[PDB]
């Protein structure tokens, strides 16, 4: 489904950091901006997609989780085809790209079975959606979520900081008061701008805000 | 491509000893008669099949080589799915019909490679196309060709015979004088009526012929 296909690109210039204007998608996918427009319209009227004032499209939860799952499927194809099948690397991600749309979620949980690892792809990135298949301003501590997002710093409260040692870390980051990071929970909190692993004290003091 | 799936039909319903008619391929893709026959009037024009005067499809060398290796692929991803992934085999043929027209000849040399055996999918039949891949009347014996074609007994010539443990085997099969079978070459000559693997003399001596 050409729907499967435009999703996933959102998702892949997202985790870029890429805005996902329509001729970003349109040259991704190598088609016409009036094709990816009419295709767009499909997907508003499906309910995968709205296209914000900033012209760039945001996917609904609904596209975000069908999105998330083909991601995810794309992922475990290229682990398959590296970890087992053997084939060429410069060849396993044009192969997964197809693979994406023919593989069952039950292909998925036995990979994930059979598979020694399925935190990365072999070229990197997370893999997506394991949960899913089954196997002032605001301070940091209580802002961030639990998917990334980026946000505005507003404070950084050194003064009241008992240990120094990512100080230096920050600086090294280019994280101060007005840059704009990417914040995100885990099972520690984390700032990306570099990734900066928070400890606590911090964590609860850096205040972020949102334009 | 519908085209892939057209053609694998073909070969499906041939292996079977079924005549490829129009409406046999319509019943077993799920598709209309006039959407059958609207597609192959599209293969026609590409060279893919003829339309024969009993209306059955009978694939050009171009079609047939096509059909052999959607074929093969979907065999080699059945193995892969049953040796390495292992998915419920109820569901390993419907994950392979959709397998089958993405995955690439490289994939396909690198299940060579890492499979056990490549002889027969799960399901028995044989994995064809490897060699492709790249890892009176006429006497049986001249008659058959390397590839599997139906043909009817006008001699069997008991009388001549030295060796007679298959004259019983013959008749377990019920090949004799006017039956229809289909004969092979091998790495030895065999006839399908059951399958009786013919010794020499046996092999030189029945007779072919057809209508
Ligand atoms: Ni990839
Ligand atoms: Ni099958």
């Amino acid at each position: 489904d050409t729907t499967e296909m435009y999703l996933r690109t959102i998702y892949e210039l997202e985790e870029e950091g890429v805005t996902p204007l329509r001729a970003r998608i349109a040259e991704r996918l190598e088609q016409s901006g009036p094709t990816v427009s009419q295709t767009v319209a499909r997907m508003e009227r499906d309910g995968l997609v709205v296209v914000a004032s900033d012209r760039s499209l945001q996917m609904t939860p609904t596209g975000r989780t069908l999105a998330t799952a083909v991601m995810r499927k794309h992922r475990l194809a290229e682990r398959l085809l590296t970890d087992i099948i053997g084939l060429d690397i410069n060849k396993v991600h044009d192969e997964a790209c197809r693979w994406e749309h023919v593989m069952s979620d039950e292909v998925e949980r036995r990979l994930v079975k059979v598979l020694k690892d399925v935190s990365r792809s072999p070229f990197g990135n997370p893999i997506p959606g394991l949960d899913e298949l089954g196997v002032p301003g605001t301070r940091v501590i209580d802002a961030a979520t639990s998917m990334p997002r980026k946000v505005r710093i507003v404070q950084i409260n050194e003064i009241f900081q008992v240990k120094t040692d990512q100080f230096t870390q920050l600086l090294d980051a280019d994280i101060r008061v007005g840059s704009e990071v990417e914040i995100v929970d885990r099972d520690h909190i984390t700032l990306s701008h570099k990734d900066v692993e928070l400890l606590d004290d911090l964590a609860h003091t850096i205040r972020i805000e949102e334009l």
